[PDB]
């Protein structure tokens, strides 16, 4: 820890120095590892960031906090408007447009650098809204490549963010899954401010700043010391590459604190936002000055990005737990616009995880949260698998606080909710030589862009939650070629091998091309298992699981619906094809005094009188709880057709999900914790389904040329509606509610189920991966 050292010709050097010698790079403030005369040397502010007419061609002085001499651009210390100012060159946003068709570096660049701009609490909308006074923000946007708005994770915190954005992985999966955290094992609390937050431990995967090095891709630094200002920060990178090839960085980051600052004070549209966002486009204006004066501005690629958004969230608009609960100062609440619930420590012997959650469940008729359980919370959020996370979850609405008392105005907004809500959305824009001229394209979730920025600097990426070539129709080059993942399993396609009166299954029945329109799923896992074929659908049987792991129908826009006959309710027929031993039996059901069944391919669509008696196969039966069965039986018989009549025609796929750790993963025949009684029949977690159609609605589903249109769900399979506070009602005002919170991306349901979907289409696998990728909202 020797302090005595100097900063003379280190100051933001990136190699990093370990004891006794000081550091002198941008972290040393943040460690308190500086060498004595760091903030003298480095941190100059003398006559400010701008170049005067009178400070052309000036004789060079140390004490300046940037430089008008005409040695400047040779040393990389300009101010950055020494040549708009002494050269009479223009600005970078007055020039027009010219697309950068191949990268115009000088020579002894390997690769075009990556720099990654990166913006707090800059929400999606503030493009179109703030368009006027950020001009140079609105020439990368409307020049480059740009998204109408990109996704964050949950919870749309800064932390759990920025560190998505470094390794393209989920909170749950790199461990900051809070700005507050508290690990048990660790016995320690990870906060905003405080030195805990500096440990290693706390920091899962591995972040882009690594992966370059770990590749010979030299990184400059991403995080800086809030002490250093933002044209510093900007004028430390212009030096940074200014320097000999062989010690020149490629991967550099800037960081602002606003817009999301003021956005906490004054509100997402506070008339005391325009300041904050015409600081912001200055900055942006002084790295384009900045690096066209070094003849950069059509080398480098700049990634202009946002961590989350910001809502309009008063304390007049706070719900208080003192107003469900008795035992208030008996818990510790992580609050705001979101809650996660741990009971206080020391003698409380009689808290109950089950009375908070009953007592926070339905009660008030305008209620602002809703309790869950983590592993109940909808899979799409991927915030379940990791122990700072606690059992007990707060959902909070939009524009709501929770909070435990009204003991604990000051802001106007805030952040934290669902990331599916629009005032949480951020933003994307990729301007450079390997992103497109004047493209728009489609949303997309900040998992992705680790991806993309390891294509951009050639490396290989290290494994992430991202989806790798889903994002390829953003680049001009570099594209990642993805390949298809190769089928583990192959199927058996059996034939009739079995009489009727083999089958001893307790179940009785008075019964005296089309359907897979993309190929069939791959089994990318080790199993046995049947392709089923049946006039109105297709499955493909698990021999281990009894039951599909996939049923596949087409349903067109003129399909009738029916009712299950009176004489056909309780029918279930044995499969000919399918062995006693390897079939499902109604015994075990009417055993199993808390669990019904309900079947894959919907009677209730039948094509005919005749093809509905396949609909009540043993083999298209699955478990399900009576309450569920609400859900499944209004989704089989009214949703589908809606959907098929709005569609023109609908490609259905569904079947069950078993995740009993909760960890997004398809469960080994190990890992499930829950048979229906005296069986092997397993009882699903989840039910999905994947409803395809055609992009151009004008052309039929089963007739489909160009794009494909996809909508997903996975429903939690619970014994009880208690999520729905309207359940008591018809299922006609409440179960498309549900089902819109459950939403899924088909990729969420492939980690699921071990399938790979869409195999055989005429599509390009870029724009299949990007299909895969898509969330339906319903925002
Ligand atoms: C999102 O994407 C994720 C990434 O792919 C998916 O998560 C992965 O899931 C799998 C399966 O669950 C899991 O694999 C297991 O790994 C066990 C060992 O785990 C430790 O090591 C890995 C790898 O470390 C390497 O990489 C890191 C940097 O990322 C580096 O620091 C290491 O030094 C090491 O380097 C080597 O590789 C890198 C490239 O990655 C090279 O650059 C380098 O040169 C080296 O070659 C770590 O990632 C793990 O990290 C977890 O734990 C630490 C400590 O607690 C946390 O800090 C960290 O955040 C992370 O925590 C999360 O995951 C754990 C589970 O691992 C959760 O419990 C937790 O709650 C968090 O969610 C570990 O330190 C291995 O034993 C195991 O083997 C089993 O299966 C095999 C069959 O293959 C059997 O033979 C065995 O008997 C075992 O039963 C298995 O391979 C990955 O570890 C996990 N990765 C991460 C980052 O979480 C995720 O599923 C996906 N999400 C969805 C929904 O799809
Ligand atoms: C002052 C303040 O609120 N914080 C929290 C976040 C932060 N982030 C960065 N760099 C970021 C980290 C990162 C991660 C990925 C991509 C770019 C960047 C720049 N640097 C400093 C700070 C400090
Ligand atoms: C739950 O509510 C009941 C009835 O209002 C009350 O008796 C009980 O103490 C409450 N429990 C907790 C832990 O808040
Ligand atoms: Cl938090
Ligand atoms: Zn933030
Ligand atoms: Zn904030
Ligand atoms: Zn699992």
């Amino acid at each position: 820890t020797n302090t005595s050292g100097s900063c003379k010709g280190r100051c933001f050097e990136l190699q990093e120095v370990g004891p006794p010698d000081c550091r002198c790079d941008n972290l040393c403030k943040s460690y308190s590892s500086c060498c004595h005369d760091f903030d003298e040397l480095c941190l100059k502010t003398a006559r400010g960031w701008e170049c005067t007419k009178d400070r052309c061609g000036e004789v060079r002085n140390e004490e300046n906090a940037c430089h008008c001499s005409e040695d400047c651009l040779s040393r990389g210390d300009c101010c950055t408007n020494y040549q708009v100012v002494c050269k009479g060159e223009s600005h970078w946003v007055d020039d027009d447009c010219e697309e950068i068709k191949v990268p115009e570096c000088p020579a002894g660049f390997v690769r075009p650098p990556l720099i990654i701009f990166s913006v707090d609490g800059f929400r999606a909308s503030y493009m179109k809204k703030g368009s006027k006074v950020m001009p140079n923000i609105e020439k990368l946007r409307s020049c480059g490549t740009h998204a109408p708005y990109m996704r964050p994770v949950y919870p749309t915190k800064t932390f759990p963010n920025l560190y998505t954005l470094a390794t393209g992985l989920y909170p749950e999966s790199h461990g900051i899954v809070g700005n507050s955290m508290y690990d048990p094992v660790f016995d320690a609390s990870f906060h905003l401010r405080g030195r805990e937050k500096f440990n290693h431990r706390w920091w899962g995967g591995q972040p882009l700043w690594i992966t370059a090095t770990k590749q010979g891709v030299r990184a400059g630094t991403f995080f800086w010391s809030v002490s250093i200002p933002h044209e510093r920060r900007i004028l430390t990178i212009l030096q940074w590459l200014s320097l000999p090839d062989n010690e020149r960085p490629s991967v550099y980051a800037f960081y602002s604190e606003q817009p999301d600052f003021s956005g906490h004070k004054y509100g997402p549209f506070g008339p005391e936002m325009t300041n904050p966002l015409r600081e912001i486009d200055k900055t942006v204006g002084q790295l384009m000055d900045g690096l066209k004066q070094l003849r950069l501005h059509r080398c480098v690629n700049v990634i202009f990005v946002g961590d989350h958004g910001m809502e309009d969230v008063t304390c007049d608009r706070t719900e208080f737990l003192s107003n469900y609960l008795t035992n208030v100062d008996d818990i510790t609440l992580v609050p705001g616009t979101l809650g996660r619930i741990r009971a206080k420590s020391i003698n409380n012997s009689k808290y109950d995880p089950k009375t908070i959650i009953a007592n926070l469940t339905c009660k008030k008729p305008d209620q602002h949260f809703k309790p869950y359980m983590k592993q109940h919370l909808p899979k799409r959020l991927h915030y379940a698998n990791n122990r700072r996370i606690e059992d007990i979850h707060l959902l909070v609405d939009r524009r709501w606080h929770v909070a435990r008392k009204p003991l604990d105005c000051f802001f106007q907004g805030d952040h934290g909710f669902d990331n599916k809500v629009n005032s949480m959305q951020t933003v994307f824009v990729g301007y450079g030589p390997t992103f497109k001229y004047r493209t728009k394209v489609p949303p997309f979730e900040n998992i992705e862009l680790y991806n993309v920025m390891c294509d951009l600097l050639g490396l290989k990426p290290a494994p992430n939650n991202g989806t790798h070539g889903s994002l390829n129709h953003l680049l001009r080059t570099n594209t990642f070629r993805p390949t298809m993942p190769d089928e583990v399993s192959r199927p058996n396609y059996p034939g009739i091998m079995y009489l009727q009166s083999e089958f001893d299954l307790g179940c009785t029945c008075d019964d005296k091309e089309r359907h897979l329109l993309y190929g069939r799923p791959a089994v990318l896992y080790r199993t046995s298992y049947d392709i089923l074929y049946h006039t109105d659908f297709e499955s493909g049987y698990s021999e281990i699981f009894l039951m599909p792991l996939w049923t596949s129908y087409t349903i067109s826009k003129q399909a009738e619906v029916s009712s299950i006959p009176e004489h056909l309710t309780n029918c279930v027929r044995p499969d000919v094809r399918v062995s006693p031993g390897f079939s499902q039996n109604c015994l075990a059901y009417k055993n199993d005094k808390q669990m019904s069944y309900g079947f894959l391919f919907p009677p209730y669509l039948s094509s005919s009188p005749e093809a509905k008696y396949d609909a009540f196969l043993v083999t298209n039966m699955v478990p399900m709880y009576p309450a569920f069965k609400r859900v499944w039986a209004y989704f089989q018989r009214v949703l589908v057709k809606k959907y098929a009549s709005e569609r023109n025609g609908v490609n259905v796929i569904s079947g069950p999900i078993f995740d009993y750790n909760y960890d997004g993963l398809r469960d080994t025949e190990d890992e499930i914790k829950q048979y229906v009684e005296g069986s092997s029949i397993p009882v699903p977690t989840h039910y999905y389904s994947i409803i395809t159609s055609c992009l151009d609605f004008t052309q039929p589903a089963d007739k489909c040329d160009g794009p494909l249109s996809v909508s997903s769900f996975i429903l939690p399979h619970r014994p009880d509606n208690d999520e729905s506070c309207n359940s008591s009602e018809d299922e006609s005002k409440w179960v498309e509610e549900l089902m819109k919170m459950h939403t899924a991306r088909v990729r969420d349901i492939e980690h699921l189920t071990g399938l790979d979907f869409y195999r055989k289409t005429s599509r390009s696998y870029s724009e299949i991966l990007t299909l895969k990728t898509y969330l339906h909202t319903y925002e």
